[PDB]
């Protein structure tokens, strides 16, 4: 959860316990179900990745679903280079710059890296991108789970 200072700067205020509780809760009564995806989606409509990372982290912890949400991520990534290149060369002394979705991923960016990529001009949303991503991939484990349930 981000929110923005009263002066004018954005910083988070860290998960919840009363979130993070009444997750476990429903993963509990849910275990990866497609009721769920979309109820931890809302809930990290714009958490950092210490927040998605501490919810992921409470799930369970099915290396299996965990491993296809890395294999997805990763997919989101290369997705995001495919779209917008990037030619990792020269840059200013102090000038930021765009890893590609790897960025985003948290290998090259953190807490603080990626609350600037969010709180630069642009603004990026490596928070929504992310939230995106991990969701991406709780419905490709949903989606496996289940046995191709389409129209």
């Amino acid at each position: 959860p981000i929110v923005q200072n009263l002066q004018g700067q954005m910083v988070h205020q860290a998960i919840s316990p009363r979130t993070l509780n009444a997750w476990v809760k429903v993963v509990e009564e849910k275990a990866f179900s497609p009721e769920v995806i979309p109820m931890f989606s809302a809930l990290s409509e714009g958490a950092t990745p210490q927040d998605l990372n501490t919810m992921l982290n409470t799930v369970g912890g099915h290396q299996a679903a965990m491993q296809m949400l890395k294999e997805t991520i990763n997919e989101e990534a290369a997705e995001w280079d495919r779209l917008h290149p990037v030619h990792a060369g020269p840059i200013a002394p102090g000038q930021m710059r765009e890893p590609r979705g790897s960025d985003i991923a948290g290998t090259t960016s953190t807490l603080q890296e990626q609350i600037g990529w969010m709180t630069h001009n642009p603004p990026i949303p490596v928070g929504e991108i992310y939230k995106r991503w991990i969701i991406l991939g709780l419905n490709k484990i949903v989606r496996m789970y289940s046995p191709t349930s389409i129209l």
